[PDB]
DNA sequence: GGCGACCCGGCGCCCGCTACGGAGTCAACTACGGGTAGGGGGTATCGGGCAACGCGGCACTGAACACCGTTGTCATGTGCCTTG
């Protein structure tokens, strides 16, 4: 939960370069694991309800 | 000396189903004694295979009577002829 200084300046249409790739895979992989995890939060409390 | 944090234990859970891999593993010994269990051996008991022989309808046995039907049969009555 930073921000980087030099934020992605090109477009998926012309395509991002190799750093900001992998500055994009940080966020992305963040992405998927916070959705498994509201996931099965959600799950437990739907239960609970 | 009850409050107090804090500390610690101790516990409680941690979306849904299908469908989707195998793998399987390190250190005694003998002597006895019985008893059960197996095997064959022999034996009392139960189960399977055949013609008379139970029946029954009727059928024959007609035999021996019965049931009408029949032409046997008889002693006894009309009609004509002869004589009172």
């Amino acid at each position: 939960n930073e921000t980087i200084p030099r934020p992605i300046k090109a477009s998926f249409r012309e395509g991002l370069s190799v750093l900001e790739y992998f500055i994009s895979t940080h966020g992305a992989r963040k992405g998927l694991a916070d959705t498994a995890l509201r996931t099965a939060d959600s799950g437990y409390l739907t239960r609970r309800l």
